[PDB]
């Protein structure tokens, strides 16, 4: 059976084209950053402390003030359906039972409305990339308030594609709203923030300078990503870039993360490190890819039952307790 | 043949099956702080002193006051049958004969009372997972204090069990034997003072990982304490217990001993912790390597093997006894 | 289809025998440096600064004076017929088009007229091994200036070839072919003797960068050869930075050696390099596709640099500083 | 054809038989040092210093006031017909030819009378094994002193054999030759002054790897120290010789020469361990590799190769002779 998030990937790569699973994995250039994500997390040591009454460990917080089951949320990840055919509209219905958010791709398989339609309660934000066109950037995002989404994500470090070998060695022809077969800046913020009452949360940060920027410009949260090594490659693994962030925002705002999160630790430690809470990327799709709906759950309940246990195993009766007192310096 | 507990490790696995093997490797999540343990001990570097008298170096020492062949020990380790099916009672034999102490598991195959009948002169501990009546508990104190146990083993690092993948994806089963395997905590600092309160067998606390555990520990009145990481089956990535050893030990001072498990190979390892601090060591997996090979004959050569190494590290780094071994042999 | 330099490199091995490969390869003794000069440019992490306007990334920059399309280059390679029948004509040629410079290797396989005439409006350097009658020097010299060429590469790190144990084993028999002494002094008189800037290629200390500025040159390469000469030496991108720091921009100062993608040149310019120089990726794309793989292989590099400007956030290669690497 | 010392090794495998092989190998424990001896060469950046005339390398030096062809030389390993019919006899020409020096071992396969004769001009220290019996030991000094040895090596990491797992997985039975194979110490500083009463031959330590010890080696008034951890086949996981050679070094200042083996491979092997201090470098393992390829011209070849190794990277890195090879071309 499937274990652990590992076995999902293990997994997820036979039920799928060497096409499809490849723009899955789409590391760029010589993926150094795809690697590193998974390797700084194991790098880190925990301190436990033992013999504290762990009997009632609580996995729940919030985010935006909205509460969920666990820090653990789905990131922006396009075309769902090259994984499974129901797409994103499987993926809506285990996230609203989970009780966590999701985030929806800007790229998605199926309509706003038709996801919404399959999971009318859940707790969703819309990842939107931004156009020349304000008419319909603007369009857009009413529609998007109008079906109920409770933030907006843009994601900053997309201007152009990263440099995926593998796509181009295998030429493309992404087959599963079709395929599509940017010059958005600091400004241009405080005109999109001019037309939504949804708070705007900042998707790609690395560094405390663009950190700084952010909250000059009074965003609401920022996911520090690398987008999993397939943008820019070699920089920070994103759990070694939160450090500085966390620091330059001194809890101003809410900061999270994305990028090699594969087990419990990985959330407790991000979670020690400053992080709000943490969002997954390809363990989604690996997710939907195995078992489509129950697939994506039981990844979810997987690192969710993991956190619960490694907070019980290191002494945190509630995610309030979890502190850098975790980690070893 | 086999020459040094690599070889019975190797060789274990094969008369085991993949179930059982995978048991008895268990390591938690990304499996990262199993090879840590090994990792971390590879690392330290030894600094010899030559052309000292090393005619006779002895190998012997004291843990709670009591005398043992060498600083090796059998640290608790669950349903010994597994591996052999006489159990914990050829364990206790072999451990009887090496002279060294043996710590019974609170999940053993056989009742204390046979395993006890099998070797009654030898020297051991009980480690007892406490429970919420505070009857059986006590009743179980007693019955060991009744049975001979010189100390009272609690594993504070295990209040629910870790995420082994391994028996996870083999669904489990454990079929080795008697006292039947449980098909599968609330305990803190105060219930301590509670049972110590109950008992007067000195209580090691075993899994302390940091100098904050350690300062209550002491703040608690315990008398001992066990460095480690559960070899790496429960909390994944936490420092190598070679390593978290110092921090615990300089914390501790010296008011009561510290000793230590998780990764002890070789004899340089024995050699190491003990010029780093530690009283004596702690074999897990090994003493299960040997039961699969050959049953009490395999733990007493796993005994003798390591015991001969540390002689030999001991009289080569010039070290003529245990109380010679300091952290002057240590590579700062 | 080859996407990157790594392709080229998979893909010329099997055009070539192993003879001419494992020479293209040569790394020296036990090939530690070989291996280091990528390993150091992986190692170095990039600090990207977004929400920039990028709609504009410029690539172009001079070496020299002289402008070119990217700060990418080819630094001198033997032979080039070991790696496609036209050598050195399809190199200049593609070297042309693509309008970066191209420094020509001392031990060509066409003469320099034949090259020259292949790609008339070409940039080029030429790389000059001295030897001791100083009237060859000079007539090479002139001979050089006549050509068009607009600098003088002296590469100092070659007073004897490295040990590369392969082409040993293969005992050496280069058919696609030849079967020193020169020190500070004798750049001097060099220098009297030709009006073209000297570049040093080979410099890897600050005690060397030192003397080479006492010396009046006009460039350096730091360089360790490509891991083909004295091993275990630092990577080139390493020894970039305390050269850059002893020059203190008195003259400019380039590089070369495990330069393979675009972060690499990022990284290289970030850290005070003028612009870099390929040595081997210019062989598989010669083994390849003749001209054309040269080509491509430039086009993709520069390709590559236009992107992780735009991710990173430089406009132009003014805009690419130190405060990009993660110190 | 063989070009390189690693060539040597990958061909002397196949002309041995597993158990020769392994013995020559022979790492003790975990086999950490003998890796580590080679990792700590390759991790030292070279600061090449270019443009210099280099039209005349001269690569001789002196130890203990003889001159040799280069700081290459031959350290002491017993039983070389296990590697060629012709044993130290072979090794003796080779060494006498390349004009270096050749430490012979306790343990060698003919006496070395028939060594001796085999090449009488040679330069050659004596590697002497200390025993209970002092009469053997003041009779085997005089022996050598008489047939001209110019040294006395006392190798003092050896008090126990260490523990070579493989050679005891292959039990033994060492079947190589003259003087037999020996079946199967508590030689100490103070020891060392009975020697002296007894020989007039400047005496060299072999195996030292601190700074005490070598404080104590200099307090003893010893003509020379080779810094060594016996290639690894000793106590293992202590540092490797190429890194304790700066400790070494450091602490002696100058009085007397120190030397080195332990993982020398190539030719900036030699060049780092002489900028960091070494007078010379000895080779241990290389030796025997050349003899089981060929013989005496093995040997020689070996020697050649390496010496031009060493001329190479003198030219490249700037050094004109061994007097100019300086830290200063060590990256700090
Ligand atoms: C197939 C795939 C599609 C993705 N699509 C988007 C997208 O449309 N928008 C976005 O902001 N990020 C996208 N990402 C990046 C994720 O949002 C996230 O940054 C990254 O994958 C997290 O790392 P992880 O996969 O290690 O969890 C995508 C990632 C993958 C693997
Ligand atoms: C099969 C197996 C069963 C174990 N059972 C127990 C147990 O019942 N109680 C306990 O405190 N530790 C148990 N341990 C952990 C050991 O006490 C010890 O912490 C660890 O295995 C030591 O590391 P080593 O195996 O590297 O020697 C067990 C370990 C193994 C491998
Ligand atoms: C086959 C081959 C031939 C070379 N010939 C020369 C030469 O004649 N002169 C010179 O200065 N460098 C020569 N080089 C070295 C290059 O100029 C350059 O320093 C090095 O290869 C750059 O590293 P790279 O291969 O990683 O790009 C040669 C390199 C190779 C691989
Ligand atoms: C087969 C073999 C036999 C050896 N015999 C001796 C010996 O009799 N006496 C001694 O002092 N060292 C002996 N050594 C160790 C060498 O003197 C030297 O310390 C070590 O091998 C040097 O390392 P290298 O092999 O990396 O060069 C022996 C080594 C080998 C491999």
């Amino acid at each position: 059976p499937l274990v652990c998030l590992a076995d999902f990937k293990a997994h997820a790569q036979k039920q799928l084209s060497k096409t499809s699973w490849d723009f899955i994995e789409g590391e760029a250039d010589d993926g150094i950053t795809y690697s590193e994500n998974i390797a700084a997390f194991k790098r880190i040591r925990l301190r436990p402390r033992y013999l504290r009454d762990m009997s009632k460990v609580d996995t729940r917080t919030t985010i935006q003030g909205q509460e969920i089951s666990a820090p653990i949320c789905i990131s922006p990840t396009a075309f769902h359906s090259i994984a499974w055919p129901d797409g994103e509209k499987s993926t809506a219905r285990a996230a609203q039972e989970a009780n966590i958010c999701y985030v929806i791709s800007s790229y998605a398989s199926y309509s706003l409305e038709d996801i919404v339609a399959a999971a009318p309660e859940g707790f969703r934000w819309f990842q939107l990339y931004m156009k020349s066109d304000w008419d319909f950037n603007k369009q857009m995002v009413q529609r998007a308030e109008a079906l109920g989404f409770k933030a907006l994500v843009i994601t900053i470090d997309t201007p152009v594609l990263g440099n995926r070998r593998r796509d181009k060695r295998n030429q493309l022809n992404l087959e599963a709203l079709r395929a599509l077969k940017a010059s958005f800046c600091w400004n241009d913020l405080s005109l999109l923030q001019s037309i939504t009452r949804l708070p705007i949360i900042l998707k790609g940060i690395l560094t405390k300078e663009d950190a700084e920027l952010a909250m000059k410009h009074n965003v609401q949260g920022i996911v520090v990503s690398n987008h999993g090594g397939r943008q820019l490659d070699e920089v920070s693994a994103s759990i070694d870039a939160l450090r500085e962030v966390v620091a330059a925002v001194k809890g101003k705002i809410e900061v999270y993360m994305d990028g090699g999160v594969r087990t419990g630790t990985d959330v407790l430690k991000a979670l020690a490190l400053g992080a709000r809470c943490i969002f997954l990327g390809r363990p989604i799709l690996w997710g939907l890819a195995c078992k489509g709906e129950d697939g994506v759950k039981e990844v979810l309940d997987i690192l969710t039952a993991e956190l619960h246990r490694c907070m019980t195993l290191s002494g945190c009766q509630s995610v309030a307790e979890i502190s850098p007192d975790l980690i070893q310096f």
